[PDB]
């Protein structure tokens, strides 16, 4: 017996995608302090993208507890009773300032820290017949991700219009008590596996540790509750990522070679992955700004703005045999080039809503399907590039950084509604050539092309 994994995994996806979906419309429907639709969006992204940060930020504090401190089954149980607690906080504290974020805070750690746990765990539940069952695992987990979005459109958005908005956030939380039930029932099958020469060259490296320590203080006056915390992290790990790629290379005193030489090479390849970050700013944002364009668009009383969002990843399930007919480095080089055009394609159609404004349903399907091809070129290749880097045992850098690039891409989304919102002089210049809304539909479109150049 091993299927208890997917039985529970099935219930996480509606609890996460039926959450991620509802996030933006609920900000627009349940907020007072938020003034116009211009100041209802730069508040929807401010508190929602700060939640997607936390979901991809927590995987660090997930394993840190799961390997150094607690076990695996104890982590997944303890975190789920924090995941469902997060949901329970939502439906109960529906109309609350503190109550709602304090809720989203527990989803951020409850979900975030759990995904790097469940993923490793499956392959562990089989060592005897550790062969053909390995193929089943990745496929049954990926048939959950596709089925996850299905529930988020045909039965989840309708829970706010045709049903009360409270029980709408209440339903995923009921599905979580089901996930815990699958583990209390899964309690059987469980496994755990936890000199003037030296004084002149050496002072050059140590000082860059004070250079990186200076960036974190600049975040205190920013008044960034979230942005300031994530910026302090990115700036430190950024000026140690490429900065300390020579700092420890110079002061290497009796540490392995050929093994660390085939691993220290991976750390500079990690920077080539940090260039695939503006894709996550256009795929975790499809759940925010993409739903904003649909609101002004003339949509019917059944095809609500939330459906279109949770209907497009269902195109990947049919995209599989098409990739067989249509060179690893070249495959991922096209992923960044796709989002450059796929974003600007609607960056023109958005200004037509201020003029013509028509179709809506079919005039949102085509520009969304454009990302769906580049969606396959990043997810299926971003993981398999661990083979070409050659670290093998050194795994606690592959997942912990490729997935923590999702958490950096969302700081660039958070940047857009701060630098192109708060200053008066900056606002006077941006509104000259184009509009406030379409400038983001230009800035983000252009940034995906800026990355394809650095890629080389």
């Amino acid at each position: 017996q091993i299927p208890y994994i997917i039985a529970s995994e099935a219930c996480e996806r509606f609890s996460f995608y039926g959450m991620r979906n509802i996030l933006t419309p609920f900000l627009m429907t349940a907020l007072l302090l938020s003034i116009p639709e211009e100041l209802r969006g730069a508040v929807a992204k401010d508190v929602f993208h700060s939640f997607v940060i936390g979901v991809y930020f927590f995987p660090l504090l997930g394993g840190w507890i799961a390997d150094r401190f607690f076990g695996k089954y104890n982590t997944i149980l303890w975190l789920s009773l924090i995941y469902c607690v997060g949901h329970a906080f939502l439906a109960i504290f529906e109309h609350s300032v503190q109550g709602f974020y304090t809720g989203l805070f527990l989803i951020a750690l409850g979900s975030g820290g759990i995904k790097p746990l469940v993923s490793s765990f499956m392959g562990d539940q089989f060592d005897q017949s550790n062969k053909s069952l390995a193929q089943k695992a990745f496929d049954m987990f990926y048939f959950t991700i596709n089925f996850g979005s299905f529930f988020a459109s045909l039965s989840m958005p309708l829970l706010l219009k045709n049903f009360g908005a409270a029980v709408a956030f209440g339903i995923p939380g009921v599905l979580m008590f089901v996930a815990t039930v699958f583990f209390w029932l899964g309690r059987k099958r469980y496994i755990h596996m936890p000199v003037e020469g030296k004084g002149n060259i050496g002072l050059v490296l140590a000082l860059i540790g004070g250079v990186s320590a200076a960036y974190a203080l600049v975040n205190i006056p920013t008044l960034g509750i979230v942005a300031g915390l994530c910026c302090a992290m990115v700036l430190v790990m950024g000026f140690v990522g490429a900065g300390a790629s020579l700092q420890l290379e110079r002061a290497r005193k009796s540490h392995p070679d050929a093994a660390v030489d085939g691993v220290r090479s991976v750390l500079r390849i990690l920077v080539l992955f940090a260039l695939v970050t503006p894709f996550w700013s256009l795929f975790d944002q499809k759940a925010s700004t993409w739903i904003l364009q649909a609101n002004d668009m003339v949509k019917p009383q059944w095809f609500e703005p939330a459906m279109m969002q949770a209907l497009n990843p269902l195109l990947v399930m049919l995209l599989i045999p098409f990739n067989n007919f249509v060179t690893a480095l070249r495959k991922m080089g096209a992923g960044i080039a796709i989002t450059g055009l796929s974003w600007i394609v609607v960056g023109t159609i958005q200004l037509m809503m201020d003029g013509g404004s028509a179709l809506s349903i079919f005039w949102q399907i085509l520009p969304y399907a454009l990302l769906t091809f580049g969606e396959v070129l990043v997810s299926a290749t971003g993981l398999e590039f661990a083979y070409s880097q050659a670290p093998k045992a050194m795994k606690g850098t592959i997942m912990s950084f490729w997935t923590l690039s999702v958490t950096v891409g969302n700081l660039w989304v958070l940047l857009a509604n701060v630098s192109v919102k708060s200053p008066t002089v900056t606002e006077q210049i941006v509104q000259t050539g184009m509009s406030v809304t379409a400038f983001q539909m230009f800035f983000f479109a252009g940034f995906a092309i800026l990355a394809a150049i650095v890629f080389a």
